[PDB]
């Protein structure tokens, strides 16, 4: 599946080069520019536990999900992964634990150690 599909071929985003965060970029975006810390970001996502157990979209409100980047309003694989993303770039994001909600997790809905995936696309953003 697409999680496997990164495991295998995905590159490693993060800083420490713990493959903590693996990244395939699905579909090219436009232009250079990719978001700034404080950016507002507009975007579309699906995701799920790589245990396929809990799946959750954007979609799912017809509306985009709009954050600021860097900020830690959400969690910290993707402030790493969305900065490197291109307006109109579709990416796949697999995450461990420590990039995500950790040893503790976020109960009842996600489980300690949880790894997750994540399919993004970045609709636009724009500056503080
Ligand atoms: C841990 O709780 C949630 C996790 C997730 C979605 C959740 C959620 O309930 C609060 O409700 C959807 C609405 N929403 C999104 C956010 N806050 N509320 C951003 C901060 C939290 O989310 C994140 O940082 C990441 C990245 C941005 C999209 C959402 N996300 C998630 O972790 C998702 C998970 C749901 C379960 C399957 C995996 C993804």
């Amino acid at each position: 599946g697409a999680p496997a599909t990164v495991t295998e071929q995905g590159e490693d985003i993060t800083s420490k080069k713990d493959r903590g965060v693996l990244k395939i970029v699905k579909r090219v975006g436009n232009g250079e520019e990719t978001p700034m810390i404080g950016d507002k970001v507009y975007v579309h996502y699906k995701g799920k536990l790589s245990n396929g157990k809990k799946f959750d979209s954007s979609h799912d409100r017809n509306e985009p999900f709009v954050f600021s980047l860097g900020k830690g309003q959400v969690i910290k694989a993707w402030d790493i992964g969305v900065a490197t993303m291109k307006k109109g770039e579709i990416a796949h994001l697999l995450i461990k634990p420590e990039y995500a909600y950790g040893s503790a997790g976020s109960l009842p809905k996600i489980p300690s150690n949880a790894t997750l995936f994540f399919e993004i696309e970045l609709l636009d953003f724009k500056g503080e």
